[PDB]
């Protein structure tokens, strides 16, 4: 019965306030509007035309995966990967898609970040959940971590606030791995050690790797495996070398195949799918955006376009499609009881 | 005969006292915006500032060149507010330093060149603030990268006539690649302070610099972790010389004849999250003065060594107005 009803029930924060478990729908759980640097995007809009250039394209991308059927999406963008709340609250205004914004750390945080002690680390984490971002009042639903291999000490520390204010708020946690160095595994060690509940912890990027034993596994503990990056292949830009290091030459069919064989073993309830796409790049090569979007036009709606048509035509069930994409992200980004 | 402040353009004579190389708050970019309860909150680092700038304005200072660059978490909407409330100019600066983000490392030399241009033709972000300078730094030999910045710099400075002034590691020489680097893109040695020039002793080494008709930038007077040699990250950051003895190479390039080429300055701030969390209240231990460290002690300390009035005024008033307007 509770699953029809919207106008009450508990609630998720959103970059346009809270909005009740219902009313996320089909969710995509790692997505971001615009990929950049913090102050990036203020000090220098001309690098992606203008300001008003970068809030069109996410607008018409937006509503391009409404269309499609996407309700919500999980912006994993952090502080340090350029967020800015106030962007995503207009594109999500104009375009009548739920936006979830991050707090954590990303992969390049400046010397104002990594000169910070964990419980620093912590009261920051907490500050952009309970209080807000910036002075936008905006509060995070998500955290966002990252390893790219063996931990840094500096990313120990990250990792272990990131479980300090999971338990605090009950926000979930979700990561940035280097798949192929089964980063997961180290994650999970350090975040059990801070007594985080696997449920609460998404693995991402895990469909960058075809070691199906690593990922059944962290499923077996009750991790959710982030298969996040389904249309990211550099197929057809070999003589690119910049597009081919950044997207990989694993072709998007293969990344689909991985979420039916998780389903296959047993794994559905652990699976989350998403796009990792973005409106705007900047922390990378000029023309990232451009070579991106010449290969995959549909954006975000590239999962409930592409990818849900050909695992239905593989013989997962829509019930089980629907499950993926709504259930298992409202449980994922509902709250959890704080601690004490 | 105009120079760009963060209230808007000043005529040369108004600069007065200069200190050119300082920092109302050494952060990272959307530091501040971010987490201003790391200073206690955005409120008390207001006030704390303008404290020190009204002290350091009734010691006689007028100007200061806040070398606070994009990565070094410049706010030129705080570097606005404090300059209003205190009534001293406030000259903001564009450039790179050394804590580039990705955004900014992956950048070709064409668009940093556009990026500096940019904070110093159109403006600082939406503020209409407009770059007085273009600060950059190596740390030793110049990554690539900050090859790129270096020769970014030297272009937009051409195009613009704003100076450029940069930050070294004065130990190991660093002012004579970055002079190399520039002349090479036709910069003109008069356009350029070499910084941090005081936390080196080796005379040789400035005094040729200063032959080749640079600036030199003696610019951390007051640095010194003297009675804090139990603090390690104190003693690491400030060293262990003393403030006469960074005081004493003033002197000693006046005496070498260099005068016309010195800028002082105290290198200070009011907010610091850029290192260890205690550094700023360990720095204000040491030199409550702050800013005011320069006209308070310096001054009267070269003056009783026999440095004339007109001397010092001519380093502290007519050297940084001449390198501060545009060419
Ligand atoms: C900023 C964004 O770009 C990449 C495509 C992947 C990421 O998730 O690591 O972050
Ligand atoms: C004092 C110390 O922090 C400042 C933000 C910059 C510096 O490089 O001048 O050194
Ligand atoms: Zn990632
Ligand atoms: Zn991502
Ligand atoms: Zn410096
Ligand atoms: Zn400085």
């Amino acid at each position: 019965i509770s699953e029809f009803i919207t106008n009450s029930g508990d609630r998720i924060n959103t970059v346009r306030g809270p909005i009740t478990i219902s009313e996320a729908g089909f969710t995509l759980t790692h997505e971001h509007i615009c990929g950049s640097s913090a102050g990036f995007l203020r000090a220098w809009p001309e690098f992606f035309g203008s300001r008003a250039a970068l809030v069109e394209k996410a607008v018409r991308g937006l509503r391009r995966a409404r269309a499609a059927g996407v309700r919500t999406i999980v912006d994993v963008s952090t502080f340090d990967a350029g967020r800015d709340v106030s962007l995503l609250a207009e594109v999500s205004r104009a375009a009548d898609v739920h936006i979830v914004a991050a707090t954590g750390l990303w992969e390049d945080p400046p010397l104002s970040m990594r000169l910070r002690s964990v419980e620093e680390l912590t009261q920051f984490f907490l500050r952009e959940i309970q209080y807000g971002i910036e002075d936008t009042g905006i509060r995070a639903g998500i955290i966002k971590v990252a390893t790219q291999g063996k931990a840094t000490p500096f990313q120990e520390l990250v990792l272990r606030a990131a479980a300090r204010a999971s338990l605090a708020t009950g926000v979930p946690v979700t990561t940035h791995t280097f798949a192929s160095q089964r980063d997961g595994e180290q994650q999970a060690a350090i975040f059990e050690s801070e007594g985080l509940s696997p449920s609460r912890v998404c693995i991402g990027h895990s469909d960058d790797t075809d070691d199906l034993s690593y990922l059944t596994a962290l499923a077996a503990r009750g991790y959710l495996i982030g298969l996040d990056g389904i249309p990211h292949s550099a197929i057809g830009l070999e003589d690119n070398a910049s597009a081919s290091a950044l997207l990989g030459n694993r072709s998007w069919q293969t990344r689909a195949l991985l979420i039916k064989a998780l389903i296959d073993q047993g794994y559905m309830k652990q699976i989350l799918v998403s796009n990792d796409w973005l409106f705007g790049f900047s922390s990378y090569v000029t023309n990232i955006m451009d070579v991106m979007d010449s290969v995959n036009p549909d954006g975000m709606a590239f999962i409930p376009l592409r990818v849900i048509p050909f695992l239905r035509e593989k013989g997962v069930p829509q019930e089980t499609l629907a499950g993926i994409t709504v259930t298992n992200p409202a449980r994922f980004l509902s709250p959890t009881l704080r601690a004490s």
